[PDB]
């Protein structure tokens, strides 16, 4: 079975290794984008474990996380800071997290994912990121 719908509009971060904790981030955590009113800056990275295939079968590679606009995503379901195993929440200054975008999530087969920028900041040394031209 293969999932569609709701990915990112945004590239992963990943963990350098195996069994790394979740990530913390300088500054607000929220992914550079101008199209977004200030009020509506919050959010959410979610664990992803991935994969890579094996000769036993498939073996476990470095944690992804994603970012998702409050409301949206595969956790739609959570208020901004409820508890989740796999749930970091963010949000900058001037954030009404009570407040909904509809910025929804991203359609591969028509938007490409936006690079990754973080002007206040970024997450700690534990992960990365690929670079992606602006």
């Amino acid at each position: 079975h293969m999932s569609s719908g709701n990915a990112s509009w945004f590239q992963a971060i990943k963990a350098k290794k195996l069994n790394t904790p979740p990530p913390k981030f300088e500054g607000s955590g929220v992914p550079d984008n101008e199209n977004i009113k200030p009020s509506q800056q919050h959010g959410y990275w979610r664990r992803q474990a991935r994969f890579k295939p094996g000769k036993g079968g498939r073996c476990p590679v470095p944690d992804a996380w994603y970012f998702y606009y409050t409301g949206t995503g595969p956790a739609a379901d959570l208020n901004w800071g409820d508890t989740q195993d796999g749930i970091v929440w963010v949000a900058a200054k001037g954030a009404d997290t009570k407040s909904r975008s509809n910025q929804g999530t991203r359609d591969p087969d028509k938007f490409d994912q936006y690079p990754l920028r973080f002007s206040d900041g970024g997450p700690d040394g534990n992960f990365r990121w690929d670079f992606i031209p602006l």
